[PDB]
């Protein structure tokens, strides 16, 4: 009694604790990476460290060459924080899905992506490192006397739900030198290691962000919001820290990147993610089908395959907002299906067929003469902030709500029974359910996911 957390005083307001215990905090402003903690550690950016969209602005993109790195030179006042005392490392991480091929080829090649490690004699290294090995995420802590402690996290086999499978995920690693190290992903505890009794950790004066010892020349990773705390955060501090970055400003695609205009997306319903969207016929309705899947018992990985089903495109309802291409919640849009190299608008015909005069059946490319076709939508995010999904609100042409886009299981004509896309206001009265049929993933083609 005894506490190796840095002293704050403020033991109440979580936000005050998070702020006060921050000793390093990378931000990207006007395309320059710097430390905004207040300790002013210097940050050197090498020529092939690239910038990409991030969870809230831009983020760091590392490729596999020696010019692709970011080095933080620790300020003198924070230099020895982890020698004996507690600390927390946090950052957003995006790693592409490893191919079956590359798991076999490179699966035993452990490579670092962030490190303070130092080499000392006796063969001894000292510091901490974040590294990857196949679909393992690994935290290593080493003291100056040769002790080594580690957490090895094995990712989920279902790569649609896995953390090292091309989505932005939030990492947090807490170190309490009087108990354990704990690894969290998206605020949830994934692994722990006891770390008591360690000696002095004598690490590098620099913290290096770079792929180290990676044998796959085409490998890359992205890192955002890299931050270090002089405290071992508790689960409630971690939850607030995690949710604090979920900016309400832009909507997000399936991978966590900002949603964009003029971009092909495949839709998948969150509440039935094994399904793809199909079209009966131009001018007619859409429905769900089962996605085909990939399975590999040898390598223990599997996943519903992506990029089957219709391609959708979002356009501004009222053109020319020049430079920006990002969709903001509350934006008014037109939804198209691109088919036969033609774009076909999505909407509901006045008095069109509906189920129980209340679930409105959507039509693609409808064009009956003299029949209004309602197609003005609002792209919104009403629920589940941790989930990268979107809702779509359809209006008539008089500001009345025709409902959120969803599905309805039923039959049209003598067709087979199907989950058919619809707009319904029924969803507004149920926005608090765990799972809801109006939640959609927007999935664009991405080099970080190829089907095997
Ligand atoms: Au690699
Ligand atoms: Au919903």
């Amino acid at each position: 009694m005894k506490n190796l957390d840095c002293w704050v005083d403020n033991e109440e307001d979580i936000d005050v604790i998070l702020k006060k215990s921050t000793i390093l905090n990378l931000d990207i402003n006007n395309d320059i990476i710097s430390d905004i903690s207040g300790f002013n550690s210097s940050v050197i950016t090498y020529p092939d460290a690239q910038l990409v969209p991030g969870i809230n602005g831009k983020a760091i993109h590392l490729v596999n060459n020696e010019s692709s790195e970011v080095i933080v030179h620790k300020a003198m006042d924070i230099e020895y924080n982890d020698m004996f005392n507690n600390f927390t490392v946090s950052f957003w991480l995006r790693v592409p899905k490893v191919s079956a091929s590359h798991l076999e080829q490179y699966g035993t090649n452990e490579y670092s992506i962030i490190s303070s490690m130092k080499k000392h004699s006796l063969s001894i290294g000292s510091g901490w490192s974040v590294s990857l090995k196949g679909n393992n995420l690994i935290w290593t802590l080493k003291d100056s006397a040769g002790e080594v402690r580690q957490i090895t996290f094995r990712d989920l086999p279902d790569k649609f739900n896995a953390y090292l499978a091309n989505k932005w995920v939030f990492i947090t690693i807490t170190n309490d030198r009087l108990s354990s190290a704990n690894l969290y992903i998206n605020g949830v505890l994934m692994g722990s290691a006891e770390i008591t009794g360690l000696g002095a950790i004598r690490e590098d004066n620099n913290i290096t962000l770079k792929l180290d010892r990676c044998n796959n020349n085409n490998q890359y990773v992205s890192i955002d919001k890299f931050r270090i705390f002089c405290k071992a955060l508790n689960p409630k501090e971690i939850e607030k820290l995690y949710t604090s970055y979920l900016s309400i400003t832009f909507l997000r695609d399936f991978w966590g990147n900002p949603l964009r205009y003029d971009t092909e997306y495949y839709l998948i319903p969150v509440a039935s993610s094994s399904k793809d969207v199909q079209l009966k016929n131009i001018t007619d309705y859409m429905y769900l089908t089962n996605a085909p899947s990939y399975t590999n018992g040898k390598l223990n990985i599997y996943y519903r395959r992506l990029y089957n089903g219709l391609k959708f495109i979002i356009k501004r309802y009222t053109p020319n907002n020049e430079i920006d291409s990002f969709v903001k919640s509350g934006d008014f849009i037109k939804l198209y299906v691109s088919y036969n190299n033609n774009e076909h608008i999505v909407g509901y015909p006045k008095d069109g067929n509906a189920f129980n005069n209340l679930d409105r059946i959507l039509r693609v490319g409808y064009n009956a003469p003299g029949i209004p076709l309602y197609k003005k939508m609002e792209a919104v995010k009403l629920r589940d902030l941790k989930t990268y999904s979107v809702q779509l609100k359809l209006y008539d042409d008089k500001n009345a709500s025709l409902g959120l886009v969803g599905t309805h299981n039923g039959q049209i004509g003598n067709d087979p029974n199907r989950d058919i896309l619809i707009a319904s206001n029924w969803y507004f009265n149920h926005l608090k359910d765990k799972i809801l049929g109006c939640d959609w993933y927007f999935v664009p083609t991405d080099e970080g996911w190829t089907n095997d």
